[PDB]
């Protein structure tokens, strides 16, 4: 298992524009197009992202290209973030994937805000962390995914994904 396989499981793959769990226009493997309410606006973002007139549909290869770019941006994002980098550097390989996943989903800014959690991550207080992370809108809105991530943090294995 690796970061790509892990996010592919969490996000799924869709070739037509769709609304995420928060109602925003998305496509491919969890690629957010826009927060805006307008489909046309979303179709314009999509064309711009892909570089052609898509008509709201892309190919698997295009979805994977967006995914590659997205994962790379998440990692680089983490590494450039003052609050995130030190956390990431302190972790083992599986947990680094968990952090990447979270950042992919909620953005650098969202994760960087789990202040108390970040501290526990660094102190490697796994059990405390799992409890603290569950007290969040994030966990209440997408509990199954959050449980998978939390177990990952708690155990340091890919068991939740197997
Ligand atoms: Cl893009
Ligand atoms: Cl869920």
């Amino acid at each position: 298992m690796n970061i790509f396989e892990m996010l592919r499981i969490d996000e799924g793959l869709r070739l037509k524009i769709y609304k995420d769990t928060e109602g925003y226009y998305t496509i491919g493997i969890g690629h957010l197009l826009t927060k805006s309410p307008s489909l046309n606006a979303a179709k314009s973002e999509l064309d711009k992202a892909i570089g052609r007139n898509t008509n709201g549909v892309i190919t698997k290869d295009e979805a994977e290209k967006l995914f590659n770019q997205d994962v790379d941006a998440a990692v680089r994002g983490i590494l450039r973030n003052a609050k995130l980098k030190p956390v990431y550097d302190s972790l083992d390989a599986v947990r680094r994937a968990a952090l990447i996943n979270m950042v992919f989903q909620m953005g650098e800014t969202g994760v960087a805000g789990f202040t108390n959690s970040l501290r526990m991550m660094q102190q490697k207080r796994w059990d405390e962390l799992a409890v603290n992370m569950a007290k969040s809108r994030w966990y209440n809105q997408t509990p199954n995914r959050a449980k998978r991530i939390i177990t990952t943090w708690r155990t340091g294995t890919w068991d939740a994904y197997k």
